[PDB]
């Protein structure tokens, strides 16, 4: 029920990419979600900022939102394909596996 | 409809410091709220994760959430006030103020 981390399956043969990718054809993406609100674990990590729109959102949610369970650390991965020229590329993407999630 | 910065006025004069602290008693830290969906404009500055994201939950709602609109870019306040040693402090704290907001 709380923020924590999710799978994400993403399936790159939808994409339309199927004559010029090679590998990874799929990969384990993950995602974000569950609710926002004290106790904030350590493991979110939660800002200064964070923690005072909790509090505000706890005294009177009328008038304050929660903050937002959303990846905090992302890694890269690489992508093996042929290109228009027929070359062999092997390119690097960041942002694309989510390692930890918070409260935001 | 749309992530973006609304106000959120801070008010110090609840947290119980009234003994203490000298200045600011209120600030305007702003929080972040709204829509997240194509189309994924500019200033929202999406990572590749939550681009993809946001396709998936396109493609298919019912399997994947939508990202969230959160704080991207966070800067800090000073606050002075009087410790219990009576020495008048000035001290910064982080991520005290929304900057700027996008889509995670």
């Amino acid at each position: 029920a709380r923020c924590s981390r999710k799978a994400l399956h993403v399936n790159f043969k939808d994409m339309g990419w199927d004559d010029w990718i090679i590998a990874p054809l799929e990969y384990e993406a993950f995602h974000c979600e569950g609710l926002c609100e004290f106790p904030l674990r350590s493991h979110l990590e939660p800002t200064n900022h964070a923690v005072i729109q909790t509090l505000m959102n706890s005294m009177d949610p009328e008038s304050t939102p929660p903050t937002c369970c959303v990846p905090t650390r992302l890694s890269p991965i690489s992508i093996l394909f042929i290109d228009s020229a027929n070359n062999v590329v092997y390119k690097q993407y960041e942002d694309m596996v989510v390692e930890s999630c918070g409260c935001r």
